[PDB]
């Protein structure tokens, strides 16, 4: 296993997301959503909320365990390693192809945040920004796709809606929501089994 930096993704995006058109743009959404879905499949969290923001960014929020908030080697947060090392993997690929990305983790009565810019360069460490009830847990990722890479940066509500509907059907007993702040459109999916 040869590890790589995020430059490898930026120099050959098609290798990681297939293309740099709308299909590729939406692959970024699928990668982050799949991380939330994997967590829910393991039994942590029963709702996943996706928001298309007015500024063109996209947020995915789950109510799972929260990404690990501890340290790797050299005092580097585990979350930084997940988002900045390519193990050629979704999180790092999305970060590499975003002009900015924020990850917010809630667990153990604390809310933590790390911000990356310009293809996944950290501009903060993982810092405690607030507190929450001990019962509150989860991960929220917001990213702005890099307009220098993609030929389109317009997320398509219908495309995402269809995917989340399908994901809700495969998961069972988990609510998937989509909200578009550009148009105010909103929908929720939930399939009981
Ligand atoms: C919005 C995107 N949503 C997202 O990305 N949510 C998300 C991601 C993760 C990842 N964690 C990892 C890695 F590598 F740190 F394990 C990769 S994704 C985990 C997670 C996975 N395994 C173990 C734990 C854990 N907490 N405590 C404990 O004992 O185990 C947590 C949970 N929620």
């Amino acid at each position: 296993q040869v590890l790589e930096g995020l430059d490898a993704v930026r120099k050959r995006p098609g290798m990681y997301i297939g293309s740099t058109d709308g299909a590729g743009l939406h692959h970024l959404v699928w990668e982050i959503v799949d991380n939330a879905v994997d967590e829910a499949l393991s039994g942590f969290g029963d709702r996943i909320d996706v928001t298309i923001n007015k500024d063109g960014s996209l947020t995915v929020q789950d109510h799972g365990r929260g990404m690990p908030t501890g340290m790797h080697a050299m005092g580097i947060p585990t979350v930084e390693v997940i988002f900045t090392i390519l193990h050629a993997v979704g999180s790092s690929v999305v970060n590499a192809l975003s002009s900015w990305l924020e990850v917010e983790i809630t667990r153990d009565g604390a809310v933590y945040k790390q911000r990356f810019e310009n293809g996944g360069k950290p501009v903060t460490t993982l810092k405690k920004i607030g507190t929450a009830l001990k019962s509150k847990t989860g991960t929220k990722v917001t990213f702005m796709p890099d307009a220098t890479i993609f030929s389109t940066t317009d997320f398509k509500y219908n495309t995402i809606s269809e995917r989340l509907n399908e994901s809700a059907f495969l998961l069972k007993n988990v609510t998937l929501s989509l909200t578009d702040k550009r148009t105010d459109e909103a929908i929720e999916f939930h399939y009981e089994n």
